[PDB]
């Protein structure tokens, strides 16, 4: 059995006013083993689901049937649950697009020179999602002129004339269009009026009327405007800069808007925005801070883990404001616990047990967006198993020396290891250690200690036991180390290495200069093997130079053990 | 499944004439899952085993009633065979104990003189095992007294008198014991008569008669006898010893017979036996030879590899005779083949495959026995699984740098890695290869590597797929490096370490004395932080003394890479 892993989350969803359908459908979907009961939460709190009722589960996707914007608008969070675990999904939003009408009473016109700039504002209603806005010359659908005389802005709907003449005469509307996922609405105002003085014949300095703000707060991948419309007798040509920066060349306009459609790290900084004609200029400045959304950098995955091991996991996300991980055992948050550890990051288990196992999750959050991660954690109960790992079931062992058996079965936990000889349950004592990890070290070894050495680890899920033939043999013993000598250039040097040892086994002799191996298969070379028997081993360099300096070392040894005795040869002085 | 592994093996049965039932059970039983059918092989071949012959199969035990010498004296060698393999059992020796008559006609009397010894063959019969013999001094049941005038051989039963007087003269015989396992036999010669001549009064050099042989081929923990027992006036003193050493003192008496109960490899050697008397000594010589069993000392185990892998299995035996090792699959011997090398010792596989599968034993044999040992090797094909070892998950990278991503599955055999990034599949090009272990290697990597990594690993028993994916962030770079500087005792000294990063991660400094890091927790300590910011780390050391001196590493890391610059502060001139 495996714990619920999503292939389907649900959505953030804007509903529109003017729909075609009278449902909402949000999905959940986990793949699990049995198949998972799917809960949802709405607004943190359980919702109930019976029939007759209008939210329906359709396997795991919800249906909601009838929606309105003061029932059904907010939270919707999925859950999935087996008997491993219980998971949460991503946040959904549904949220309804609406569009208020115009204020119906009368509205005041407004008195002006003719020159001179003049400002209309919209005052447009609340709305969801952001409007797109135009003004009007006439009545519908006659609509403004979209020249350089007259500006329509996209953040506040008003409408600024930098030039008025005797053509601007006529019955001024704001407009505003909605633009959904599913249809288009389209609202006007209530009509205007403006009334124009006489001419005002002379050229003056411009001021900056349609203002971009201080601080925009951008996103990384979506388009950001900025306005710098301005009054001004003749109509004055606009210039963007950055202040610790340069722009970007690939989106320069000489334009009272400024559009920039892909914003990255390098967007961030400080702007201005200049209105320039003959007779002066104005600058006004802000600010654009780009920030993300979390991804994340490191997960957590799915852990098989032993009974009462240590255990950290790392959930690690980036993201502009950095973001504060949560962790999750089940759906409900996860504090510090008795065994369990939360540092705002990585997560320790001190002794893992069998409440522990489940789904656990790791949420990133910030005020741009809020992610999830799961993962199955299996704390297993294992008995203990020699078929993968046992003891050594012959150790040859020397005469006098010191011999290490390790007893480590793939236990979970960690398994009591009762050594014995036979029937006899061995402690320690000045000769013979059993070590608490598993290993028994014997010393001093005599024939006394051959026979039948049975690990017993037990755990209480179970015993096991395992078996060791021990023999003891004499050991390789270098009877007659070599001699360190100092010859010339071209010297013959003759290297003894005498060695004993118990004639059931093979004794072969290595030769090492500086611990590595001298070859002795070239017809002809310059090392030689000499007196070549069961016991002796020498070697005799022959005609000796620069190359043959070092440390022989001799090492006796047979196929269960080795001894090494070394020597200096030095071939000039 | 698993393959048959022996719990009993035959033993070597020496079958009585003096019986009491008339069966021989031969006992064979292999630990299997199907248990194993039981084939017996006698003398090399296959035996039938029908109803109604005299040759039962009781399960895996064989019954052989009416046994003769004459038809089953022989060998036995059990076989268990499973759908797994085949494995072969010790050999045991059913032999059959006979004790011949001696010759029932006409044996000559001997002559000798008063005072000089005499011998006397027994000439015995035919037998197995080794008789203990006895001499008469008349009818049946008085025996030779057992003094130290008069000897019977252990070893051709023949008797031998020191010395010789009037009280010797008797009807001499002599007489042969068999000691077995079931029974006890008794056997006696034909009559004798010894003649005796007047007394010659003097005395004389002793000569020896009775002799141990020059080579005795003893074995470990085996009792071994010498007789050097000899002729003279007077009764000469018995003297061991050995020339090529001393002999243990736990044994040595002044007898003329020499037993050692349990004989090492210390007794190996040459031998001298001395009879001396106040007229002189003789002294002979020979050699005991100690000799072993083969003993494992490295055997096979239970080996599940993979389809293609190189293998070695080791196994080597220990004995005086030094024993050839050879290597069987499934009850026929193993030669070299196209893909199995024996070198008559460990054994290699090249490309393994299915057909190697099976129960692979180990044959040790010399001239004083042959012991086996079974493995089984499970050669696996295996699908490629994910879950253990997948391509990981959610994978960073550094804008220009370099990665790797490894698709290892676990897989038997080797499984074809073909990278994919979306729906289209890598070819090695100048900028990204795909190398041949499964490692997808991207140099130069920008947005357009941004995406969604799939593995597909394929053999001929199946296909997988792992997916990464991949997010492509700016690296950390060190702006401005710490700069190396000399300084004297007591001096303050500030480095800079300034860095750049994504500012969608979090970037952290650590600072390192010769790669040691370096404690900031002391209140008032002589390591301080300077100017703690987003992007700038610098250290200043304080009160400068002898230890601060060393090469300082500023390491500027995020979570997910890492930049690091070195400099140089010596504290005296
Ligand atoms: C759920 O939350 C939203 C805003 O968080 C709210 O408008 C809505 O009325 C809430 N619904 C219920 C049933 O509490
Ligand atoms: C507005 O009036 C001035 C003066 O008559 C003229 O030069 C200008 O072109 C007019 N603008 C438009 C858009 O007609
Ligand atoms: C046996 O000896 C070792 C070595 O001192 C010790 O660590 C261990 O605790 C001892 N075992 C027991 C059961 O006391
Ligand atoms: C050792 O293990 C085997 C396998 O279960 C079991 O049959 C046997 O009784 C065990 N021996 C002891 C002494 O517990
Ligand atoms: C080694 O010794 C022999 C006799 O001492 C001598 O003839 C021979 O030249 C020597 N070898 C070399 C390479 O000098
Ligand atoms: C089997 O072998 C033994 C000696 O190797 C021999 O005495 C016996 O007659 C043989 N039996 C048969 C049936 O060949
Ligand atoms: C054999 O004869 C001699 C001489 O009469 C005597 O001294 C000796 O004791 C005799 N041996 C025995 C065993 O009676
Ligand atoms: C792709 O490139 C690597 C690196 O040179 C090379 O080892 C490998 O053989 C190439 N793959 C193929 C299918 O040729
Ligand atoms: C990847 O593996 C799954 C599991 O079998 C399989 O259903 C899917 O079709 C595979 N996709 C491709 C593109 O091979
Ligand atoms: C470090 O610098 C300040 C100002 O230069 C000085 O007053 C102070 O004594 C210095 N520290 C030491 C330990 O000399």
């Amino acid at each position: 059995t495996f714990g619920p892993v999503f292939e389907d989350q649900p959505l953030s969803v804007l509903f529109p006013e003017e729909s075609t359908e009278e449902q909402v459908l949000l999905a959940c979907r986990a793949r699990a083993s049995p198949p998972a009961t799917y809960r949802w939460k709405m607004n943190g709190t359980e919702m109930k689901l019976e029939p007759g009722s209008r939210h329906q589960l359709v396997g795991g996707n919800l249906v909601i049937m009838n929606p309105t914007k003061a029932q059904d608008a907010g939270v919707y969070q999925c859950l999935a649950s087996n008997p491993v675990g219980t998971v949460v999904s991503r946040e959904a939003i549904l949220r309804f697009g609406f569009l208020q009408e115009f204020s119906k009473e009368e509205r005041d016109p407004v008195k002006a020179h003719e020159g001179w700039g003049v400002m209309l504002p919209c005052n447009p209603p609340a709305h969801y999602p952001g409007l797109s806005y135009r003004w009007l010359l006439n009545e519908f659908p006659n609509f403004i002129p979209t020249d350089g005389r007259h500006f329509v802005s996209q953040t506040t709907g008003n409408l600024y004339i930098a030039r008025t003449n005797a053509s601007d005469l006529g019955n001024y509307s704001c407009l505003a269009t909605s633009h959904m996922d599913f249809s288009t609405k389209s609202v006007f105002s209530k009509f205007a009026q403006l009334n124009l003085a006489a001419e005002d014949t002379r050229l003056f300095a411009p001021s900056i009327k349609a203002r971009f703000p201080a601080e925009t707060y951008a996103l990384v991948g979506q388009q950001v405007t900025l306005e710098c419309f301005a009054f001004g007798n003749p109509v004055p040509r606009i210039k963007w800069r950055k202040v610790d920066g340069s722009l970007s060349p690939q989106w320069t306009t000489a334009e009272p808007t400024l559009q920039i459609p892909s914003v990255s790290f390098e967007d961030e900084g400080t702007y201005e925005c200049e209105a320039e004609n003959s007779k002066g200029r104005d600058t006004v400045q802000g600010r654009i801070i780009v920030q993300a959304q979390p991804e994340w950098l490191k997960v957590i995955s799915d852990t098989e883990a032993d009974i009462g091991s240590n255990l950290r996991w790392g959930c690690a996300a980036a993201g502009k404001p950095r973001p504060t991980v949560r962790w999750l055992r089940n759906g409900e948050p996860l504090a510090s616990q008795n065994r369990v550890e939360v540092l705002a990051g990585d997560l320790r288990f001190s002794k893992l047990s069998l409440e522990d196992s489940g789904m656990y999750q790791c949420v990133a959050e910030n005020k741009h967006g809020t992610i999830y991660a799961s993962a199955e954690l299996a704390v297993q109960a294992l008995a203990p198993d020699f078929r993968l790992n046992p003891v050594r079931r012959l150790i040859p062992a020397a005469r006098g020396g010191e011999i290490l058996i390790p007893c480590q079965p793939r236990a979970a936990p960690k398994a009591v290891v009762l050594w014995s000889k036979g029937t006899e349950i061995l402690v320690n004592s000045s000769r013979v250690t059993v070590t608490p990890d598993g290993t028994l070290i014997i010393r001093n070894i005599s024939r006394s200690d051959e026979g039948k050495y049975t690990c017993f680890a037990e755990n209480f899920m179970g015993k096991a036991n395992s078996t060791g033939i021990l023999s003891v043999r004499d050991a390789t013993k270098i009877t007659l180390a070599p001699s360190s000598a100092d010859i010339n250039l071209g010297d013959n040097l003759t290297l003894q290495c005498h060695a004993s040892h118990d004639p059931t086994m093979d004794l072969t002799f290595t030769w090492t200069l500086d611990d590595f191996p001298i070859d002795f298969d070239k017809p002809g070379g310059h090392y030689r093997r000499t007196n070549v028997k069961e016991t002796i081993g020498d070697l005799t360099i022959l005609n000796a130079q620069l190359r043959h300096g070092g440390k022989y070392t001799c090492m006796a040894q047979t196929v269960v053990d080795s001894a090494s005795k070394e020597a200096t040869v030095l071939v000039r002085g």
